[PDB]
């Protein structure tokens, strides 16, 4: 399935690159843009509309043309992720990502990177109306694209806000505000945007049941922050594909605010002396404080509750969705 | 009527700040970010919106709520502008803009403007939706914003395509190139853009009225980035407000393509010599060698003729449409 969908998108930059004159040099970038940055991925979260698509219609109306329309948006939630790890590899001052260095540390590129990245944003619209202009669905795609945009953005401003270059920020660590943080930058665009998209593209626009489904989505999505902040410094990076720079970014991890809980006062003081900082022995001493505190096996307990947790509000929340939707998820993610 | 405009900006941001309230620190970050970055020019984008709005629809129909949304969607030009401005101000490495440094220059800001960034265009869509959501013309408005965004992007890709840092280019600049650049990047969003709007807004979709219309103010943005060229060298920036960067930056201005097609080969060289670098006693040279060629002299004619081809271009396509529309354009710009 993984294989159709990647084969899909040679056809989404054959139409992105059809506006070719004067800015035939322009076209050539963002086909670039879009190689490098779109590509090398898992490509869960645009299978996710895609599978979801298929769950959610009927098959005797999943015309030929009503699935490739369930292939570009897909391609769509996958440009957005895009847009937002471009920029997020600048904010962060992130080394590699998806195996590769981080598009903006290419010699010649830099921070032109930042237009690169909005481009990549609007690619999602340009799709959009040439595929879904005529469908019932439009508007309610676009809505649901810049919202899960803006929510999005919130959730950056927090987890910057909240992590300040240069300053001891321990107190700021709360779980409270992990759950605020992770909620609004991953699990609005990463998990209820593709499956709500589907949704609606399947007319399911009822209002109660897009928040049942997001009351699931959005669990599922805290957790896979959770997952991302434990990967960052315990992931093997042959696997997780980018150097991790939580520590050294001054960030409100999972890890951190764990660790802040079952610290003690000598303990608390040792991260006080060595978070946030770029040197390498320093982030080495919070590694090991983390080892010595047993947080993967935080980690590994805290994955097994979530995962019953999640099905619990699969049981209580996904009729009249087919359970299967969200399993599937489930099943990818943990 | 600049007074008016400002005044509405108070309810814009209450509007937009409204939302708290885990996310209260986001909310807070985002006016600070408004208020640094919307305020402070001399608003003629959005104006634009109301002035044309308030021509192009019967007073019977300028009820006091089609009236605010006429304010708010010149605001959302603004919010454009904005989001388009501090971004650029990164990949331009400017020090200053509107009399204060470059938002991003700020100390405890730098690279997560790229966020605030992204935002400003969050707050265009979010806007359109509290105050356009049940007009006929909603639709072809966010159409208009994200298609002028595209664009734009496009125009910022050949406009660093042309100038990177570190590389004599020379040969790249000509006139051909310099429009085309101009066209994308500016002509778009600056006056096609908020003309459009207002029309939309007065149920003015016909698409050879917008053609006509698109004629004549492609032109005027064609001019209006010349002039932005030529100040950026020539203006008084204690009026321009911002400090130029075009030479350093190794730029393809109007300026360059003017003096290479005017310059000796002995010229030619101490342009090649100089241009494109942050040595101050080197961008001085080109400059003397734009005074030594009478460029604020050419810029000048160019300025009365480019004047003359404008007000022939409303003669042609202005009807169905008030002349008053591109007039008052006209004036504001020359
Ligand atoms: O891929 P990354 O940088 O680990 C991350 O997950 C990317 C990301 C970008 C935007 C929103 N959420 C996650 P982050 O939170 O920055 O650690
Ligand atoms: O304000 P600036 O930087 O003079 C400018 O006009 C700003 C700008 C941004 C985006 C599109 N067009 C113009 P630029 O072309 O960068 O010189
Ligand atoms: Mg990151
Ligand atoms: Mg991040
Ligand atoms: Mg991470
Ligand atoms: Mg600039
Ligand atoms: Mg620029
Ligand atoms: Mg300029």
């Amino acid at each position: 399935e993984k294989q159709d969908f990647v084969q899909h998108f040679s056809q989404i930059v054959r139409v992105l690159t059809e506006d070719e004159p004067e800015i035939g040099d322009a076209i050539a970038r963002l086909k670039e843009v879009l190689e490098y940055n779109a590509i090398g991925g898992k490509y869960n979260r645009g299978l996710t509309v895609v599978v979801a698509f298929r769950e959610l219609v009927e098959p005797r109306k999943q015309d030929a043309d009503s699935l490739q329309r369930a292939w570009t948006v897909g391609w769509c939630v996958e440009l957005l992720q895009a847009f937002f790890l471009v920029a997020d590899d600048i904010m962060d001052s992130s080394l590699t990502r998806r195996g590769q260095i981080c598009w903006y540390q290419k010699p010649g590129v830099g921070l032109d990177a930042i237009n690169d990245a909005n481009l990549l944003e609007a690619c999602i619209y340009r799709l959009l109306k040439l595929y879904c202009r005529e469908q019932p669905y439009y508007l309610n795609l676009i809505e649901l694209f810049l919202q899960s945009s803006y929510q999005t953005e919130i959730g950056q401003t927090l987890d910057l806000l909240t992590a300040p270059q240069g300053n001891v920020d321990l107190v700021r660590f709360t779980e409270k505000r992990y759950k605020s943080i992770v909620k609004y930058k991953t699990a609005f665009y990463s998990f209820y945007l593709p499956i709500a998209a589907a949704m609606y593209m399947a007319g399911i626009d009822g209002e109660k049941e897009h928040a049942n489904a997001k009351k699931i989505l959005l669990e599922m999505g805290e957790f896979f922050q959770i997952q991302d902040d434990y990967l960052d410094l315990f992931g093997d990076p042959s696997v997780t594909g980018k150097i991790g720079t939580d520590i050294q970014d001054n960030k409100c991890s999972w890890l951190v605010v764990q660790c802040l809980q079952r610290a003690t006062p000598e303990q608390y003081q040792i991260l006080k002396e060595n978070y946030g900082q770029k040197e390498a022995e320093k982030v080495a001493r919070v590694k090991a404080l983390y080892e010595e505190l047993d947080l993967p096996a935080v980690f590994l307990q805290y994955e097994e509750d979530s995962y019953s947790h999640i099905m619990a509000l699969i049981e209580q929340y996904a009729a009249p969705l087919p359970p299967a939707v969200f399993l599937g998820l489930a099943r990818k993610i943990y």
